[PDB]
């Protein structure tokens, strides 16, 4: 159906979300970490959990569920998007950039994506 396992991976990932509201991050990644068990085909739970991980400057962790989430949903821009942030915030610029213009070419409207693609440009010129 739309959507047992699934019915409770939700559930789960919803309270997910409720930790990220009151910046529970630690909480978030346990809860998106139980949906992503019950229901790893989801790619909303690893694009949610990559955004607590980054949150928690785990990085590398954002990277890794980012490349998941958008190999689940090819057209998922908000996975493209936390990826240039978790690559940017890894000084990886150049790869950064590469991320933040396929999540505007699919999500054209963002201002979120075209400020901290400036910043990856402009950390990039810093390079030799």
């Amino acid at each position: 159906g739309p959507l047992e396992d699934s019915a409770e991976a939700e559930r789960l990932k919803t309270e997910g979300n409720e930790q990220m509201k009151v910046e529970n991050f630690e909480a978030a990644v346990h809860f998106y970490g139980k949906a992503i068990e019950l229901n790893p085909a989801n790619a909303v739970y690893f694009c949610n959990r990559a955004a607590a991980y980054s949150k928690l400057g785990n990085y590398a962790g954002a990277v890794q569920d980012c490349e998941r989430a958008i190999c689940i949903d090819p057209a998922y821009s908000k996975a493209y998007g936390r990826m240039g942030l978790a690559l940017s915030s890894l000084n990886k610029h150049v790869e950064a950039v590469a991320y933040y213009k396929k999540a505007l070419e699919l999500d054209p409207d963002n201002e979120t994506y075209k400020s901290n693609l400036k910043i990856a440009e402009l950390k990039l010129r810093e390079a030799p």
